[PDB]
């Protein structure tokens, strides 16, 4: 009798981001394709040992949110893009990849109502509809990136239940979680925090590491296969991996990257730690030379320090390489689109995988038939012209 209603929930690096560089323009979005903003990031102060940003250890604001100076700014922009769209809701993110304090903040009663407090006041004093918190993570601590410790799956769910408490009704909170299994088996409780969230934000992409191609397959690819069983994944996978942890679909945004990612098999050798001796026997090796390496050096990638390529600049960098030295494809089963570079020998060398129309047209029909929430998407600085999100606006009928 009736049509669904999905979300389309766009971050945007408007203060800066580890992995992604500084922050874009926050007039450039078209803020009517989407449903949900969520302006990122919102850092916090904290005691970490390890944190080398200055102002995050002030110890007068200890668990408090810290708000840059064009965070600021760029909220303050608010009123008029609530003009351009009347239905837009815009959240604050709070982390983010790299971003200190989450383990201490849910750490105590004390600390949760510090934390709490200061999410209060920014919500008020910037007239937010909600909170976002993207903590990368409880529990593994993105491997030592950030403070961990195995109490934080048991402190986020009392965070998440407390701050759900002080909320005002009507206010959203939601959360970003990883693609790893380890996610819903160890770190984090979601069946647990489910009923504190009004959404989950999946981060079904940087899957470009170790042994596999994909930054975002939806399905894992038989041409190019990932090799290693850890690494083997794909957008379906990790959805699935929630889903037998008790979640709903219908609370789960489908995370979608505006982005692709140079894998690290192109430059670093693959190792399979279920086999004998891994380090020593890697089961796959680098096939970039410094020929290939040299190319995405010039266009601004270090590939010793980062794969992210974002995807206006892959249309703009390598699709539209005046030297065409990138040729287009398509994976049929991973069904997501791929770049190949020429090899000196001649031989298509596999160089990016990413998100185009019709991939992102593609999640969005896995979004309805597997009756997902709606999508998300990293992030709406990187899109080219506001395209991937029209397409998703479009394609969910936004
Ligand atoms: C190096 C680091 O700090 N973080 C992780 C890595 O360890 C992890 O195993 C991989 C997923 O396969 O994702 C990176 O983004």
């Amino acid at each position: 009798a009736h049509a669904a209603s999905y979300l389309s929930v766009g971050y945007f690096n408007g203060g800066g981001d580890v992995t992604a560089g500084p922050g874009g323009d926050i007039n450039k979005l078209d803020v009517t394709q989407i449903t949900h903003l969520n302006y990122s990031f919102g850092l916090i102060y904290n005691d970490e040992k390890q944190e080398t940003n200055p102002a995050l250890k002030d110890p007068s604001r200890l668990h408090q949110i810290y708000l840059s100076p064009k965070v600021m700014a760029d909220l303050q922009l608010l009123p008029v893009l609530r003009k351009q769209n009347p239905e837009l809701k815009v959240l604050l993110s709070v982390g983010g990849w790299g971003a200190r304090g989450f383990s201490g903040a849910a750490a105590t009663a004390e600390s949760r109502a510090v934390f709490i407090r200061s999410v209060q006041q920014v919500i008020k004093q910037y007239h937010l509809d909600g909170i976002d918190l993207d903590w990368e993570y409880p529990v593994n601590g993105a491997w030592g990136l950030v403070e961990s410790q195995p109490a934080d799956r048991a402190n986020f769910t009392l965070l998440l239940a407390e701050l759900h408490k002080a909320l005002d009704k009507g206010k959203l909170l939601t959360i970003a979680v990883g693609a790893n299994v380890k996610s819903p088996q160890e770190w984090v409780d979601v069946k647990g925090i489910a009923p504190y969230l009004d959404y989950i934000n999946l981060m079904t992409y940087d899957m470009a590491y170790g042994t596999q191609y994909f930054n975002s397959n939806l399905y894992d690819s038989k041409q190019w296969p990932t090799v290693a069983a850890a690494d083997r994944y794909s957008a379906n996978f990790v959805v699935d991996n929630y889903l037998a942890a008790g979640l709903k679909p219908a609370q789960l945004n489908l995370g979608i990257g505006f982005y692709g990612r140079v894998p690290k098999r192109a430059t670093e050798p693959g190792i399979d730690w279920d086999k004998a001796d891994a380090a020593k026997n890697p089961v796959t090796q680098p096939y970039f030379t410094a020929r290939e390496t040299a190319v995405f050096k010039a266009m601004g990638l270090d590939l010793t320090k980062d794969s992210y390529f974002k995807y206006n600049d892959i249309v703009s960098k390598l699709l539209n390489d005046p030297q065409r030295r990138f040729t287009a494809h398509w994976d049929s089963d991973a069904q997501v689109p791929y770049l190949t570079m020429k090899s000196a020998e001649g031989k298509p060398l596999f160089a990016i995988s990413y998100e185009n129309p019709r991939s992102v047209a593609l999640k969005a029909d896995y979004i309805k038939s597997k009756g997902l929430g709606g999508a998300m998407f990293w992030e709406y600085g990187a899109d080219d012209n506001n395209r991937l999100a029209h397409q998703l606006a479009e394609s969910l009928g936004i």
